[PDB]
DNA sequence: GCTCTAGATTTTCATACGGC
DNA sequence: GCCGTATGCCAATCTAGAGC
């Protein structure tokens, strides 16, 4: 395949070069680069040119599913003919078998599965076989355990017309890669017949079913078929019929398996039978003799993912296959808010094996069930193939691996980096007041930032003792209900959000002129350069942006933010007076 | 170095049950 | 043994500080 980019713009500011020296780099075979991107440039629309340019299938990963859900929507706009595809987790909801020895409590694994995402995660990894011209969207999901595209690929049923094959064969074939017969609910990972007729609905698809016409053995016709109302649409040559799941589990595998998993039990009891944990045994006996009852009058289990290594017969301390195996050896990673998605990646591991580790030293699981994991972020490293890092406040970790950075500062709309004052705690809460009086006036609003949830809370019934109309935002409050008080604060209802920590990545109001950092010298993760420069961000996307951060002293953190804030007006400046560039607020459209 | 602390997101091969 | 349906808010992750 072959990406087309499609705007009506072309890359304007800082974009040109920032996409020159990404695609030299990627070209040149640097593995590791760095886009010092500032907030409000249009990131993804540097980074598709990249993608258009270099050609090469690629991996955008996201620290957070609402940040994912825009990069796929903008994706699809920028490339309406090529396969945009989205992977994260198709849970609702999800808890883990989890045992918490300070409360002596055992907890249930509990799941319920959202359709349309399982749909899509099969649309992304089935358009990697199809095609070359994919680019997917995906949380941390990329990084759990998939089985191997080898197996997912040799199971595929692949069918064109003039084909010999029994009407009856194909159906067997089909129940083999996990798809039900169902005349009564047509829908996806089902099939039917119809006379002649044998419509197939692919896992990976919401609407559009495949209809295979058979004449005696032969396929006279295949076309892709609207399930909306039933009509039918364009006539293909060939279609490929992927599994209906990311796991085989066949018999001829799993009989050497149970007596692999029966014998890690017999020598796991004897070890915890020496040790005097004879309660952790007998419940270890208990469930995995159950589990290996269901696992031979059937072919599932309860918890069967727990056995994973064991039932695939790869060694112990085995890699995972996942998401990035799937893709071609000279794919491409872009990775979204660097500095907060990478270590997010590096935890993943350490959560799990923590979580499972503790099931297993009292006996709720075998010590295998640690091999049924995600990726160490050291296997993630060894399976780069090229790497770009996007973040206005790019870690440790991309600095150090990158040669220099892709700096892109010059906003398409001219506007400015604000301008930071720092004022003294003594009367800071009435500077504060009478500064909002001011913004109200304007008809702009304002974000100010605390360390705490009390702290937050406390403010904002001060606030409204000043008559001052506000909301506090934090942790607390769910998903809907923040959509909804952000949503409350552009539209007028309140003039000033105080938050903690929600107020930084991928927050866009226009309408905010005044961020006020309160406590800005009390070091720590909160206040430090990063999360600083982050906080000063949500004020460059207005033409009147401005900071105050409140503070005796002046922190080493304080003053690098300080100091590259400055210096990026500075610069935005001098290309607003070279171009006759007056800045001009964001319009951008509520909801 | 170990053990707290604050406010943050993400992830995880559904399943027990009653009525057939 | 098969199948349709009601069901949960239950962990350990991160950073970068503070006491020892
Ligand atoms: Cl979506
Ligand atoms: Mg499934
Ligand atoms: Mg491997
Ligand atoms: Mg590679």
């Amino acid at each position: 395949g072959r990406f087309q980019l499609v705007a009506p713009y072309e890359p304007q500011g800082d974009q040109p070069q920032a996409i020159a020296k990404l695609v030299d780099g990627l070209r040149r075979g640097v593995k590791h680069q760095t886009l010092l991107g500032a907030t409000g440039t249009g990131k993804t629309f540097t980074i598709s040119n990249v993608i258009a340019q270099v050609n090469k299938p690629t991996l955008v990963i996201a620290h957070n599913k609402t940040l994912a859900g825009q990069l796929y929507s903008e994706l699809k706009e920028f490339f309406p003919h090529n396969a945009v595809e989205y992977f994260v987790s198709y849970y609702d909801y999800y808890q883990p078998e989890a045992y918490v020895p300070q409360t002596d409590t055992y907890i249930e694994k509990d799941a319920k599965i959202n359709d349309e995402i399982d749909k899509l995660r099969h649309s992304a990894t089935s358009a990697l076989f199809e095609r070359r011209d994919v680019i997917i969207v995906a949380s941390v999901s990329s990084i759990y355990g998939l089985g191997s595209p080898e197996e997912y690929r040799e199971l595929v049923v692949s069918l064109r017309v003039g084909m010999e094959i029994e009407r009856n064969a194909l159906l067997r074939r089909l129940v083999d890669i996990q798809y039900d017969r169902n005349d009564i609910d047509f829908r996806r990972g089902t099939f039917r017949v119809r006379g002649d007729v044998v419509e197939i609905f692919p896992a990976s698809r919401d609407e559009h079913s495949i209809r295979v016409e058979f004449f005696g053995d032969e396929i006279e016709r295949i076309r892709e078929v609207d399930a909306l109302t039933g009509e039918v649409l364009g006539e293909r040559e060939h279609v490929a019929i992927f599994p209906a799941s990311h796991f085989v589990c066949r018999e001829e595998k799993m009989r050497l398996a149970i007596q692999n998993i029966e014998q890690e039990l017999e020598e796991r009891l004897a070890e915890l039978r020496a040790q005097g944990k004879l309660l952790e045994a007998q419940r270890l006996e208990q469930r995995t003799r159950y589990d290996l009852e269901m696992m031979r009058e059937m072919g599932f289990s309860s918890g069967i993912e727990n056995y994973s290594r064991h039932l695939a017969l790869r060694p112990p301390g085995s890699t995972p296959y996942t998401l990035l195996d799937y893709f071609p050896d000279d794919f491409l990673i872009i990775v979204d808010e660097s500095h907060v998605t990478l270590p997010q990646l590096r935890g993943m591991y350490n959560g799990d094996r923590a979580r499972k580790q503790v099931l297993v030293d009292h006996g709720f699981r075998l010590p295998s069930a640690l091999d049924n994991r995600p990726l160490t972020f050291e296997e993630f490293e060894q399976k780069i193939n090229q790497i770009i890092y996007v973040s206005a406040t790019p870690g440790p970790y991309e600095l150090e691996h990158s040669p220099g950075v892709v700096e892109q500062i010059i906003r398409p709309t001219g506007l400015l980096d604000p301008t930071i004052d720092v004022r003294p705690t003594k009367g800071q809460i009435d500077d504060l007041i009478g500064e909002i009086r001011e913004r109200v006036e304007r008809n702009e609003r304002t974000l100010v930032t605390t360390l705490t949830k009390k702290m937050a809370e406390d403010l904002t019934d001060y606030l409204k003792e000043a008559g001052i109309k506000v909301a506090y935002l934090h942790s607390e409050i769910k998903t809907l209900e923040r959509i909804e008080i952000i949503r409350d604060l552009r539209l007028g209802k309140y003039d000033v959000l105080v938050g903690i920590n929600l107020l930084r990545e991928g927050l866009d109001i226009p309408e905010v002129s005044l961020v006020a950092i309160l406590d800005a010298d009390k070091e720590g993760f909160l206040r430090s350069e990063r999360s600083l420069i982050q906080t000063i961000g949500r004020a460059a996307r207005n033409a009147n942006g401005h900071v105050i951060m409140y503070a005796d002293t002046i922190t080493k953190s304080m003053e690098i933010a300080i100091q590259e804030t400055k210096r990026r007006r500075a610069i935005q400046e001098e290309y607003n007076r070279k171009h006759g560039i007056v800045p001009r607020t964001v319009k951008k459209e509520i909801r």
